[PDB]
This record gives C-alpha cells, structure tokens and sequence, in this order.
C-alpha cells in the first residue's frame, strides 16, 4: 500500500446555479452549492473520503468557496487544512474564481495566499491521520498531498464553470490500499 502524494483533479461547477446576493439564506447558498467526494489513500493502506463542498460566495461573481473536510463524519478529528504553498496558518477552505469565459482564474486560502496569475494551479492538503503514532518528534501524524486543478486559463483536465451540469470531470491520483 502507499500513499496519495497529488491527485489531478477537475469538475464543471454549473454556471447557470444562481448568483447570490451578500445576504443570501443558507438555503440560497444549498442551492448554489455542488458536494463531491474522491478517495485519498495514506500511507497505512487505509482509504480516507475527501469531501468537497463548493458554495458560491455571496456578493461576488464567479467565485466558489471549496470546504475541504477528510472522514467527513469525523471531521474534527483530522482538523483538515487547506493552503496555496502552505498548510500553516490557514483553515480549510478555499475560494475559486473563474474568468468571463468560465476557465479557471486564481485560488485563494483562508490566510489569504493566492495562485500565481498563470500556470498549474496546486492546493496543498495536510490532515491528521486518526489512530497513528506521532512522527519521531512527537508531532501528531498527518497526511501532506497536493490537489492539482489544472492550469489556469485553459480547460482539459482544469476545473471549470460552464453553464452545464456540475461533475467530475477527473480524478487520477497515485495512492492505494
């Protein structure tokens, strides 16, 4: 067995999901939201469900917050945490924009990190492996791996926003029990 180290990933969200206004209901924002999940293996040979919850944001266009939870029904647990070229610092979610023509524009995490204005597009994910011994300092044992979204501005195997349903569109990653 052997552990997730990137997974190339990529859905559509649908475009045609409504808008929403800064003080939208929470059942506004359901409606406007899309939940996925996708395996990710750690290095014990045990099999984690990551979920994903994108949401569009209230009062902005384009713009999708992912929140990332690992063993979803044990959630705090794995305090789950998500960054662009950390996972220090920040929580577990992060906003996606798009473009006008709905390609992939930036991400950005909850210490407020940003992708580079081109080029692939790397989320780095780190939860805590429930059960493990600590690492040999004694720091709590966690998963490190990184979510490719594809390259910005382009869309084969990029996530997009067409006006179509929301779906994967890939998953391919590198770990196994």
């Amino acid at each position: 067995a052997k552990a997730t180290t990137s997974v190339n990933y990529a859905c559509n969200l649908d475009k045609r999901l409504p808008e929403l206004p800064e003080g939208a209901n929470r059942a506004q924002i359901l409606e406007s939201t899309w939940s996925t999940e996708f395996k990710v293996y750690d290095s014990f040979g045990e099999a984690h469900e990551l979920q994903i919850d994108f949401a569009r944001v209230p009062g902005e266009v384009n713009a999708w917050r992912a929140t990332v939870n690992v063993d979803p029904t044990n959630a705090d647990a794995t305090a789950t945490r998500v960054g662009i070229g950390t996972t220090d610092g920040v929580q577990n979610s992060f906003i996606v924009r798009f473009d006008n023509n709905g390609h992939l524009a930036s991400v950005t995490d909850t210490a407020g990190n940003v992708t580079s204005p081109a080029g692939q597009v790397l989320v780095q994910i780190s939860y805590n492996v429930v059960g493990a011994n600590p690492d040999e300092a004694g720091a709590p044992t966690r998963h490190t791996f990184d979510v490719n979204l594809g390259e910005i501005g382009t869309s084969k195997n990029t996530i997009t926003q067409f006006s179509d349903k929301s779906t994967t569109a890939a998953y391919e990653q590198d770990g196994y029990t």
